[PDB]
This record gives structure tokens, sequence and C-alpha cells, in this order.
């Protein structure tokens, strides 16, 4: 590089190929003057933003005008122009024929400057009559010209050789030119005088001419062609500040156009290429007393050098610099600096370096001298095409280990800072939300109104509720109230009675809404009625009436339901009334309402009806009310949570209301109840700590936008600023990812790095014990343009693919791990190596892995281990100490690395554990707690080979059986503990990821979870006792244990479910269904002897004396039932309505239903088509179109559906017919389906405009799945369908 204000490439391109002289001819003159319409010589200039000609591109001849244009008075019109020229050029042609007979000298020479002054006359209509004899060139232009005396001083004036007078103008100015920015400029070529110089034959004749010839004018002049002979051009008293803002002189003027021209040549040249001229800079040969170093000229005339030494522009070089780029290049010029080209002018000769790529040093005779101690230390290279960029882009970043004050570097920040703007907030969640739906199961333990929890007084809370709608604000979805009205009505027609053996809902039964709203919105009605009338809501039988009630609603009765009031009564209740209390204290009022509301609804309801009530408020005061009054009324309950947001609100669902029941609270339920309120809780604290939704962002925020930009840096050598501030944006990244951006306003290009900070980036941060520095090269190396942005808090939308929120899950669940004063060891270690970030600094961790690390520790405020040998390498060990070691995400790749089995690389990794002295031992293992079930989409997994291949990220892992690796452990250390992990139940991992402002997906940390349960972390401990095992983890598979020396004043504790299971001081109340655990009065031994209803991670605890401190032991899992189900499918099957029954053998455990798998959506069938009954057999009705649709049968005793059994009905799909038998008929698909009799098609269904038959009969309720999809009566024969 940067010269002033310039910073140009070290990497130049000269050119060694110059185009060479041509003479003159006069058949050249005569073709000139014919002025051939093929290549007509003028060219139309248009200003490049409109492509509309403002000018005229000026080439030879013409160049003999000087007179005013005024005078010469050319056509406006661009087209009339060239017919009054062509018509000018073609009377001329017949009066230069008949001066002189073309026969007589076809190519005979003339004179180039008497052929301008006479193009001069004829265009100012002056005779040349006269000077037509001189016209032909006899022998020397100059010594022509010498002889001539004749014509105006004015005209043409040359004192012996020597003539001073202006060329043709290089470029025209049209009347459309406005001296626009996108107008190009023409540095005053289009001016008709711009300045006179003398041409002369000798330079050394002309210098003693000008011996006392006034040189204020001065002389700069290209020497490497003399157009007609040396010419002096001298600066004229005009000068053109007509570019905002600057004045310039027209030498100033003439320097600037040529070195760029000559800049461009660098930046286009070619090797094999010639030049117009190997020299293409005006150097100044007079005036030098006039001339400055300070002065454009002088900085100029430097540049010139540079381009003749072939120096490229470090600024990208569009191939024509825009009038307001050419400004803008001015103005950087305008910025003054230490020039780092060496070179300092000197009049005594031209200057060449020795080592200079061009060969004009060889090529110039006169005046120029190469410097053999010259040489410059450049490299040679020339870019390929450099378009701007519209956004910002990461770039990677390298530190270096020179450090540095603190402060210096928040100086350098606030100089550079961008702080501080509001970026926009962005979605923290988004997608469907997740709802919670219970009911009544007499096999699950009955559980008191005394036992469900409190709801938190934090709830009402006003900060609390801010935090809330934060959230709500945060998370993007549909309308919550439509979704949940729809998903709750579908379980309600799911609702089955078990002694009638059918379903509890009867379709067309009385319908009730409670308060329907219109809204604001102006829908007028509830969202979810519309597409309910309309039929569009899958899984919802056609309604004989719908009831509309509400203040709101225009279509709802138009009330408040705050007291009592008259209404019809209906089989079906639904409540949706927008609610008011008058207050938290009140809502103990609110509670007594609620009671009252929920008399209403039976006041409302048929005898024998039901009713759905929203839980908006849930109080223990509540359940206890209902317990006390309404436990009997409702024959059965169903609670759903739809949860969007967080918040305690539930819906409750009454059934068989008027049916006297015993219905009351159970251990399950409650332990749902627990599950949402400790799921709010969580989710309430992630909430406080939300950033402000589009705040103005100060910089403020731990985890916050970090960016700033650079204008115009100069990285040639330590820039150290620019340094200083990239060092501090990269201590607040804390390996952030950052987009840089390089735009260019108010004259000078400007950079912008923009990134995120964060509390754990903040961490690092502060793990510093220095400021370090880095090392701008490549930044030197960028050469590119990137144009400006608006910030937003989120970088972007995409999410964490289920392979990234497993790692997240594993990270959490390490640094949950992390514990006070503990040495650690990591296995699989990545060159980022984020768990040292994650890691406090006062203990020691340890990274390994066979590839090396990318990052630098020198910074680190404490000592901080990493070793560069395979993650699997042996014998380190003996020689390393150990304390704590962990195997994270890398045992799977360890065993496809050395080809070994799951079992085989287990006891590589004992073979590596004799050589490990870890108390705990944690190691990431491919173990199939479950058994073994596949994610579609996401990884297969091999039952003969055990090993897990996931094509998600198309890599293939071995697994192990768990009992063979848990005897090793043992043997091992005798005393060695190891627990299963329960990252599930937590979201934690979830909020970690928030903290990294990333959204979350459902389904994939499902996946996740699953993978999990097959690829759980084994935490294992040398200091522990082992326990007696000889019972069976299954469901209903009792487990013998024994606790040998143990009192019974020790009272033992254990969990299982995210739930304390039992205790031994009360097993009373003890939740485990039969819990046996005795202190043996001989020896003290704990006989733990369990009856297992529900398989699942028990907590292993020790627990003695009667202060009891908990000690957990190894965690165990109880094994899930099996997945295996028979199903008896008889050969000959009725069409009737009777059907024909399917017997059906399954694990008791496990409930299971069939939904249409329609347009890749499952959609349960028709409830009328299929009647699940007794093994057992569910009554479904043979449909024609059961041909044509595939069905499956799926487990559905569980909100999750199908994951255990998912087997697909091919044999209903393939089943044969009979022509003599009638079988429902209904489409297979709502589009056209053609009906074909025994080869003869009966009609086109679906078709539009079709009737049906007279003799076809219609069903008059249709079987088929869809009720708009029709179900007809034939008569027997051959049928076919065939879609359309």
């Amino acid at each position: 590089a940067n010269v002033w204000g310039v910073r140009l490439a070290d990497s130049l391109s000269s050119p060694t190929i110059e185009t060479r002289t041509r003479q003159y001819t006069l058949h050249d003159l005569c073709s000139d003057l014919d002025a051939n319409p093929g290549r007509e010589p003028w060219k139309p200039l248009r200003n490049q933003r409109t492509n509309n000609i403002v000018a005229v591109q000026l080439f030879r001849p013409l160049q003999g005008l000087v007179l005013d244009t005024q005078l010469y008075g050319f056509p406006g019109a661009f087209d009339d122009w060239e017919r009054f020229m062509r018509e000018k050029l073609r009377v001329l042609k017949y009066e230069v024929l008949r001066i002189y007979p073309i026969s007589n000298y076809s190519n005979e020479h003339v004179n180039v400057f008497v052929a301008n002054a006479l193009v001069g006359a004829f265009l100012s209509n002056q005779a040349f009559y006269d000077l037509l004899p001189l016209l032909i060139i006899n022998d020397t232009m100059i010594g022509d010209l010498l002889g001539t005396g004749a014509s105006l001083s004015q005209f043409f004036q040359s004192h012996g050789d020597v003539l001073e007078v202006a060329a043709g103008r290089k470029y025209l100015q049209m009347e459309n030119y406005s001296n626009d920015d996108d107008d190009p400029p023409l540095f005053a070529k289009d001016l008709s005088d711009y300045a006179k110089a003398f041409y002369s034959d000798t330079y050394e004749v002309l210098d003693r001419f000008f011996w006392t010839h006034d040189s204020s004018a001065g002389v700069l002049v290209h020497y490497d062609k003399p157009t007609n002979g040396h010419h002096y051009l001298l600066g004229t008293l005009t000068q053109m500040v007509s570019a905002p803002p600057y004045i310039i002189n027209a030498t100033d003027a003439m320097l600037l156009e040529s070195c760029l021209e000559q800049f461009s040549a660098n930046v286009r040249a070619r090797p094999a290429q010639p030049v117009t001229r190997l020299d293409q800079c005006y150097h100044l040969r007079w005036g030098a007393q006039y001339v400055g170093e300070d002065s454009l000229t002088y900085r100029l005339g430097v540049l010139s050098l540079l381009a003749t030494n072939g120096y490229q522009l470090a600024r990208p070089i569009p191939r024509q610099l825009t009038n307001r780029w050419l400004s803008s290049f001015v103005s950087q010029i305008m910025s003054d600096g230490v020039n780092e080209t060496p070179l300092w002018p000197q009049e005594r000769y031209v200057q060449i370096a020795y080592d200079s790529p061009s060969v004009v040093d060889g090529a110039t005779q006169y005046g120029y001298v190469r410097k053999n101690q010259l040489r410059l230390g450049m490299r040679i290279s020339a870019l390929q095409s450099l378009s701007d960029t519209p956004s910002p882009v990461q770039w990677l970043p390298q530190y270096t280990i020179d450090q540095a004050a603190m402060d210096e570097g928040d100086l350098m920040v606030s100089r550079l800072t961008q702080l501080p703007l509001r970026p926009d907030y962005g979605n923290i969640w988004v997608g469907d939300a997740l709802s919670y739906y219970v009911d009544y199961n007499r096999s699950h333990r009955v559980v008191l109104s005394s036992e469900l929890p409190q709801l938190p007084d934090t709830y009402f809370d006003g900060d609390e509720q801010y935090g809330r709608s934060l959230f709500s604000l945060a998370r993007k979805i549909g309308d919550r109230s439509l979704v949940k009205d729809t998903a709750v009505l579908k379980h309600a027609y799911q609702a089955i009675d078990p002694n009638t053996g059918k379903e509890y809902l009867r379709s067309r039964q009385s319908v009730a809404y409670f308060g329907a709203s219109a809204g604001h919105s102006g829908a007028d009605q509830p969202l979810v009625i519309e597409p309910w009338i309309q039929g569009k809501i899958s899984g919802v039988p056609p309604p004989s009436s719908v009831r509309q009630f509400g203040y709101d609603v225009a279509r709802g009765a138009i009330v408040d339901l705050a007291r009592p009031f008259p209404s019809g009564d209906y089989q079906f209740v639904y409540s949706d009334v927008d609610q008011v209390v008058d207050g938290h204290d009140d809502l103990s009022i609110s509670s007594g309402l609620v009671e009252s509301l929920l008399s209403s609804c039976m006041h409302a309801t048929a005898p024998g009806g039901s009713f759905v009530v929203k839980i908006n408020f849930p109080t223990r005061p509540v359940w206890h009310y209902i317990e006390q009054k309404i436990l009997p009324n409702i024959t059965s309950y169903m609670l759903i949570k739809p949860f969007v947001t967080n918040n305690v609100e539930l819906f409750f669902v009454a059934f068989g209301v008027h049916q006297h029941s015993s219905l009351t609270w159970t251990s399950g339920v409650y332990f749902f109840l627990v599950d949402h309120f400790y799921r709010y809780e969580t989710l309430s604290t992630i909430s406080r700590q939300l950033p402000s939704f589009g705040y103005v962002d100060d910089g403020s925020s731990v985890t916050g936008i970090e960016t700033i930009s650079i204008e115009n840096p100069g990285f040639s050598n330590m820039t150290q600023a620019a340094r200083i501030g990239i060092s501090g944006l990269c201590a607040n990244v804390g390996n952030a990812r950052k987009s840089i951006a390089i735009y260019e306003s108010h004259g000078a290009r400007v950079l912008t790095i923009t990134s995120r900070r964060s509390p754990a980036s903040a961490r690092r941060k502060s793990r510093l014990r220095y400021l370090p520095l880095i090392d701008p090269r490549s930044l030197e190396v960028q050469a590119r343009t990137i144009l400006p942005a608006d910030p937003v808090l989120f970088e972007n939308v995409s999410g964490a693919s289920p392979h990234v929120c497993l790692t997240m899950m594993y990270n959490f669940e390490v640094s949950s791990a992390v514990y006070d004063g503990d040495v650690v060891l990591d296995l699989g270690t990545g060159p980022e190596a984020k768990i040292l970030e994650l890691i406090p600094a006062t203990s020691p961790v340890t990274c390994v892995d066979i590839r090396p690390t990318a990052q630098p520790s020198g910074c680190w405020n404490v000592r901080t281990t990493f070793l560069e040998l395979d993650y699997l390498s042996d014998g380190w060990i003996t020689g390393v100490r150990g304390d704590i070691v962990t195997c994270m995400l890398s045992l799977g790749a360890a065993a496809a690395g050395k080809s070994m089995t799951f079992d085989a690389a287990f006891q590589q990794l004992i073979k590596v554990l004799s050589k490990s002295t870890a108390n705990v031992v944690l190691v990431q293992v491919n173990c199939p707690t479950d058994v073994v079930r596949s994610i579609k989409g996401y990884l297969e997994i091999d039952s003969t080979n055990k090993r897990y291949r996931f094509p998600k990220f198309g890599r293939d892992e071995p697994y192990s059986d768990m009992d063979a690796l848990e005897k090793i452990c043992r043997t091992a250390w005798p005393n060695c503990s190891i627990t299963w992990v329960p990252l599930s139940y937590d979201l934690r991992w979830t909020r970690l990821a928030l903290l990294e402002s990333t959204t979350l997906s459902s389904a994939s940390i499902r996946i996740a979870e699953l993978m999990y349960k097959y690829m759980p972390i084994m935490r294992i401990d040398i200091h522990g006792l082992p326990m007696e095992k000889r019972g069976n983890f299954i469901v209903g598979q009792n487990c013998s244990l024994v606790i040998p020396g143990f009192n019974a004043q020790d009272v033992f504790n254990c969990y299982f479910n995210s739930a304390l299971a039992f205790s031994t001081e009360d097993v009373n109340a003890a939740m485990i269904p039969q819990v046996s655990a005795q202190f043996d009065a001989t020896k003290g031994e704990w006989t733990l002897d369990m009856v297992f209803s529900d398989a699942g991670i028990y907590t292993m605890q020790a627990l003695v004396g009667s202060n009891a401190n908990p000690v957990s032991l190894g965690s165990f899992v109880v094994d899930s039932p099996d997945v295996d189900i028979t199903d008896a499918w008889p050969a000959q099957l009725d069409f009737t309505i009777a059907g024909t029954d399917v017997d059906i053998t399954v694990n008791p455990y496990y409930r299971l239903m069939t939904f249409v798998r329609i347009d890749g959506q499952w959609q349960i069938a028709n409830p009328d088509k299929f009647q699940f009954f007794s093994t057992l057999v569910m009554n479904v009705k043979l449909d024609i179109a059961d041909k044509y649709l595939l069905y499956y049968i799926r487990d559905v005793q569980s909100r999750d559906v199908g994951f255990y059994i998912q087997h697909p009905l091919q044999l209903l799909n393939t089943i044969t017919l009979p022509t003599n038998e009638d079988l429902f008929l209904s489409a297979p698909d709502m589009r056209e389906w053609a009906v074909k009799e025994s080869g003869n098609t009966i009609c086109i269904l679906n078709s539009q405009g079709f009737v049906l038959p007279q003799d076809w009969d219609v069903l008059t309720d249709t079987i088929s799945w869809s009720p708009s999809i029709p179900t007809y009566i034939v008569p027997p024969g051959d049928y076919t369908l065939t879609p359309l």
C-alpha cells in the first residue's frame, strides 16, 4: 503493497510483446475516405448504467479537428450524423479523385499531419484546395511541413520541425452525456482543445529549442512511439475539476488515463500477446522545477514506473474503471501514506529495474536506463476473473505464538467495533408441538388426590409470564388451538367401550362445542370446526349436528360462560370457552367456578353422555374436588397436554357422563403428571436464560453476534492494529464460524467479519492465560469483494443432524460427568477438541486420537495435555499415570480401524485397561441393551454380524453382547461398578443446543435416543461392591438380589424410569408392584426379589445406616416384552357384513391397531370397517379397494406407535375373489377409477359428472377409511378397478 492510500499486488504482469508499426498508403487514405459501412470507424459510446450512447469513440483520422465544436455543429441524431457525414465523404471522395487520378498512385504515401489538417478544414468547410498538392507526402512529413509556410498561424504552426498543437479527440462527447457516475469519463479526450505539444525529429535539438522555451506547462511523454515524431506535451491553463470533487490539471488527467491503461494492460497481460507500446506512460522531461513529490503528478509518475514494471493494484480491477470507480480510486490515491515502492524519480534518465519482466528496457534506445543493482523482490502472478460476492463467508483462522496485552486488544476493537445495533431475533423453536395424552388404566395402581403435586407458585409470577411470552415469540408454529382440537377429536374418535366391546363414541351423537371463538382474526368461528364441517379432518365420522356457542363466534350462540344459562342437551361436549379469572388468589374461587363449569357440563350433557374440558389451570384442590364429586358421574376419563410452549395447562376428557363410575387417580397417571411438572420446570429455566427478541445488540449478551468492519487494511508487514482487532474478534468467537464481506463505500473498500459470541466461547476466552496473536498471510492472500449485509440473531434455520444431536447429548453427559479435581483422558479426540473448552481449567485433561489436532494450546491459562498417538495406540498408557479416562464416539471407529469384533475390540480395550489406571472410566459403547430395532433412513443394524451400519453417516461399526463385557469388567476389577447412563428423559443437552442458538427436532432426538439405547455410554468406577444377581431382568421376570453384611437400620431407595421405585424404609407405599428386600438376620444379607410390572432402567445405589448417604451402584435395565406376534388368516373369506375373522396372538404388554398409510401419512382405517375383538380378532369388512390398498397392524399401547410391531396386511391386499359372492366395493383412491365387469368396464368411479347406475346400489355408509370414498352394492360377476 500500500503506497499512499493505494494498496497494490506484489505479483505483477509485465508483457514482453508489442505490435509492429505500419506505414500509411494512398490506398489506405482512399479506404478511410470511403469509410466502408461494413467497418465504419466511428463507434457510439453508451453510459454504462443506461447502455445509451452518450458519446462517440474516436479513431483515425479526424485528428486534425481543433476548432470550437459550436462551429462544427454536429447533428444530434447519431444515425443522422452518420448520413450527413457519409454524404460529405462521398463528395470529398469525388473531389480527391479529380485532384489525383487513382491509377497514378494507388498506395502512394501522403502527409498524415496534412491529412488531419485537411479533415479539419473540410469539417469547418474551409478551402484546402491550396494545400491539396501539399497533401501528398513527397519524402519526409517533417521535411514537407518545414517547407510549407502558407495558411493562418492559428490553423497550423511549426517552428522548423517543432510544431505544437492538439491531436484529434480520443472520444467525442454527445448531447446525451450528463457527466453521470455511470457515464464513462473521457479524461478531457472529448475536449475540442486539450493541449498543444511540440513534435520534432530529434530529442536533443528539441531540448536545445526548449533551452529557454517555457516549461511551466511541463513535458511528460510516451517515448515508446513518436506518433508523428517526438512531441513535447505542454500543460495548458485549462484544468478539469468535473470529477467530484478533485480539481485536475490537463497534465494530471492525461497521466491518469495513460496509467490506468497501463495497469489494465498488466491485468490482461498475455505471454504471446503484443502491446500497443512497451512504454505507455508519460514521463516528465521538462517542468521538473515546477514538479513536487507531494503532487498527484509525482505519485502518478511513480505509478507509471510501477505499471512499466508491470505492478498490479491489490484492489480488484474492473475491465473499465467506472467514472464513480475512477473517482473512488482517485480518493484512495488521495489517501496519504508511505509509498511502498522504493522508486524515486531521476530526470538524469528513465530508471529500469534489473529484474523487471517486460523487454521495454531492451526496446528503449534513448533516455531510458536500467540499474543492474536495481532488483525488485516481488513474485510474478496474474489472477483470473474476480467478480463481487453478495454475502460474507467463513475464513479459516490460525493463531500465532506472539502474545499481547488484553487492553490493547480492547482498544483496537473499540477502533474497529461495529457495535451496537438491533438484529432480527428469529425463532428458537419451530415445527409441530408435543402433546401428552393419558387415559384411565384399571391395571395401573390407584393414586390419591393427595399424591398429585401442587402447581408451582412461579407459574403466576409476572416475570415468568413475560419469559413464557418470549418463548411464545421464539416458538414458530400454526395456531395451537386448531391443531389441538383436531388431535383431541381424533383420540376421542379412538375411544372404545370395553363392556360393550364397541367404541364408546357413536357418530352423529348430539354435539356440544363450548365457547367457540371467532376471534379478532375475522375467521368468525373455531378453525378446527371448518374442516370438520367440510369433512376435511381425517379420522372424523360425519356429525349429524354441530352446536355452536360463544360471544366472539358469530355462528356460535353469543354468550359468556361465567354464569349458568339455558342450553340444549348434547351427547358430546367440548369445552372451548374463553376463560377470564379475577386473580391467582381468586384461582381458589376460580377452582370453585370450574367445579360449577363441570356441573354445567353435566347438566348440558345427555344421560350416558360425555364431555371435554381443557384443564386451563391445574390445582391440587381442583383434582380433590373432581375426585370428591365427579369421579362417580363419568364412566371413563382421559387427560391430554398439547404442549407448543412451556405452560401447566391440561385437557380433561369425560367419558360415560351420567354413568356411575369408580374412576380414580392412578400411579402411572401421577408419574406422568410429575414428568410434566419436571419438563415444564426445565423449559422455564431455559426460557429464563433466553435473550431479548430482536433487541438492539450492544454485545452485552454472552451469546451475541460478533462482527467488525476493516476498510483498506494493509497487511504488507505487521499491521498490529488490524492484527490486534482480528485476535480480539477470534477470542470473542471462541472457535465460532465467522463470515467476512468486503464492500467499498465513501471511496474505500471495507471488509466486515460477522460471527456470534457464546458463553462457552466466553469460558474459553476467560481460560486464555495471555492474549495471543495471529498470522494474516491468508488475509493478505485474500483479493475479493463481498457486499454488505443486515444483522439477524439466528445464523441459519437448518438445525442439528441426528449425529450432531447425539454428539451434543454425549457432550452434555460428559460435562455433567465433569467433577471437581479430576485428571481427564479423552479417546478419539478431534483437532477442535471442544471438550477442552467445556472442561474447567483447574483439573487436567488428556486428548488422544490417531488424527493430529488443529488447535493451538499456548494461550491456555492452565496446562492442557494432547497426545499425538493413535487413539487405540498402546504402551503410552504404561508410561502414563491414570486417574480418569473417557472414550467418546471412538469405540466403533477403533474396531473398524483394527478390523476387530466388538467383543475382540473390548478385550483389546481390557488389555489397554490393564495399562489404564482410571478409578472412574466412561467409554461410548455399541451395546444393544434393547432388542435390535432399525430406524428407517438413519442406520442399518445387522443381526448376523453384530454391528451398527449408519446409511445417514454411511458407516458400519460392530456391536457386542453386554453379559460377556460385564463379566470381563468384573474380572478386570472385582470391585468395579458399571452403570447404564440414562441420556433420555433430559432436555439439558437440547438446552446446550439452545445455548448454541440451535433449534431442536423431536424425531431426530428420538432416533438418537434409540441409537443410544443400542449405543449407551459405559460409566465404570473401580471402587464398588458386586451385588448378587441370578434373577431375570425381564417384565414378569423376578430378579434375585442379596446384600450380605447389611443391617435393618440401613434403608435403601431404588429409582426406575426417572422415578424412585421403592425405599426399604417404606415398601408399603413402595411403587414397585412386588418389592422384597430383607436384611438377613444370620448374615445381614438383603435379599431383593421383585415382580416387575414395567421393564426399564432401575437405579442401583448402596445405602447403609440411619443417616444414609446415597452412593449409586451400576444401573441395570429390565428387558421389555417380545415383539413376536401370531396372526391367523383363514383360507376362505366372508365378503358379507359379518366378514371373515382373523385370530391374533400377541405379547400381553402390547396392544396393536392398524392405520391405512394414506399419501405417505398413516391414517387409521374406517373405525366401522374393523371391529377389534378376541386370540384377538378385529372384524373388518372386506372391500374391493382393499386389493388396491396396503395396510399394516401396529402396536398402539403407547403414544409412540408400532415401534415394536408394524406388520403389513399383505394377505388382505392380495386376497382372491369369487364372482358369485358379493364383496363391498369402495374406491381404492379418490382419483378417477374405471369399473370393469368381466373385461367390460361397468363405469368410471371418481369421474366428473358420473351418475350411479340405478341397478347399482350405494352402501348408505361407506366401508372405506375415507367417508368420501364410495362403497357400492353390485350383482355377482367379474370386477376390476383401474385408476385413470
